[PDB]
């Protein structure tokens, strides 16, 4: 079983990612911290030496391979799980689940490329982007409520996928 995390990048993602692969006995991967780890530079470090699209073309190759493990429960990167294209072929693998969080919570707990509170930038700057992004995600087959503990919101996946499949 695959099971795909996305939401936007404060919304527990990998967190809950390792609290759920560890209580159904499957490895934890987290896109975005293999593509640094593959490249060996950090995610700011590598659109500069490379281009971005270089960037999101390597998250997206960097999901396909770790998708094919059979048992793995893999947390996207903010963009990815924005981009229908990696969507789809989510869902052709296993089940997406989206870690939904309110604008006020997105805005005191996320930050940008830069790491600055979103709180602190002008608001135009990231709320078409929320409101966008927000779109797809709400694409995913399941979708819980992502303002609650990290534990809680592993009990509602568990039952949501419990119920499931069948």
């Amino acid at each position: 079983m695959r099971i795909y995390l996305i939401g936007f990048m404060c919304s527990g993602k990998s967190t809950v990612g390792s609290l759920l692969s560890r209580s159904l006995n499957i490895p934890f991967y987290d896109v975005d911290e293999e593509v640094q780890k593959r490249e060996g530079l950090s995610i700011p470090q590598i659109f500069e030496k490379k281009g971005e699209a270089y960037f999101r073309k390597l998250e997206f190759e960097v999901l396909k391979d770790l998708s094919e493990k059979e048992n793995v429960v893999i947390s996207t990167g903010g963009g990815l799980g924005a981009n229908e294209e990696a969507l789809n072929f989510m869902k052709s693998r296993g089940t997406t689940v989206f870690i939904d969080i309110p604008f006020e919570v997105f805005l005191e707990r996320c930050k940008d490329s830069k790491e600055r509170p979103l709180l602190k930038r002008p608001l135009d700057e990231i709320k078409n982007l929320f409101e966008e992004r927000r779109k797809i995600y709400s694409k995913a087959d399941i979708k819980v409520k992502g303002e609650k503990p990290p534990e809680e919101v592993v009990k509602e996946i568990l039952l949501s996928l419990e119920g499931n499949a069948l």
